[PDB]
């Protein structure tokens, strides 16, 4: 796992990965209307993802082996992209604060902070605006905020323990809210 | 006050913030052979060298240049040495009082994935500076440790054998350079 930090792999004024973003513009040109995007498991092995990952055209690789890939940045970035001081205040405050709206009024403010570089923030952009035109095609691919938010939260926070719902919740309504 | 983290202001392969670069190599150009530069104060205030910090740089008096340099180094919202590795070296003990230790474990820490990998760079932006100037000390009177004394108070940003040894690190670093 050689992947850099998000932080490394991009500054201000871009507003992502470069290697993020050929991979969703990749997986949307081939797969929007894929009904089995992100829910396969594809031949390939962590090893061989990374290969594709740490070194031409990424429209010449099968759609699945392009989600695992997708898959596999998420999961080999040193930090996910939601920092675990962010899911770790949004999880402590779980039984007390019940309101969707201040957990996403909350996350933006955390993960805003000046101790976490603007590329974390903006990778999240980046990938709720993916998420979100998949959910436009829903009647297709079957991927809609909750289902993209079911797959997707555990890669964003890096979390495996029960009281974790409301962090799934706001990220579907962070996808439908675009 | 409003200069952004060193994490968001590049990102490789770019090697240094794009505005160092200026600074340095507009100071080079016109101030490499000055047997005051860095030892004296320019006519300008924190107000008017935070205006400089937002043209070329080769217009400016070059006692502002340098002022401004300095300017920069004290606005970084974490200074160029993090005081995540700072306070490790800081609490060292006798027995390990090995200059070539203390090294060994700045990079250590530097390098960790947890501390972007633009901290380190920079620094050795500024440490390739240190050295081109003190290979002109027979000019500007700019030897290795008068500018670890110089500079290391705003690397760090933070007095006993061990700060002692902070700056003999950098005096080594400057020196072992090529």
């Amino acid at each position: 796992s050689t992947l850099p930090d998000l932080a490394e792999q991009f500054a201000p004024p871009d507003v992502a990965p470069p290697l993020l973003i050929k991979l969703v513009e990749a997986i949307e040109k081939k797969g929007l209307e894929c009904s089995t995007l992100y829910r396969t498991q594809s031949s390939s092995n962590p090893a061989e993802l990374r290969q594709l990952l740490d070194c031409l055209d990424l429209e010449m690789f099968d759609v699945h082996v392009l989600a695992d890939a997708f898959k596999r940045y998420l999961l080999d970035l040193p930090n996910p992209v939601i920092p675990v001081a962010v899911s770790s205040e949004l999880i402590s405050l779980a039984p007390e604060v019940q309101s969707s709206e201040e957990y996403i009024q909350l996350l933006k403010k955390l993960i805003r902070s000046p101790s976490i570089p603007h590329q974390y923030w903006l990778t999240l952009q980046y990938l709720l605006k993916h998420f979100f035109k998949l959910s436009q095609t829903s009647s297709k691919n079957l991927l809609n905020a909750t289902v993209l938010s079911e797959l997707f939260s555990p890669l964003l926070f890096r979390f495996p323990s029960e009281n974790t719902e409301h962090l799934i919740k706001i990220i579907e309504i962070l996808i439908s809210t675009e």
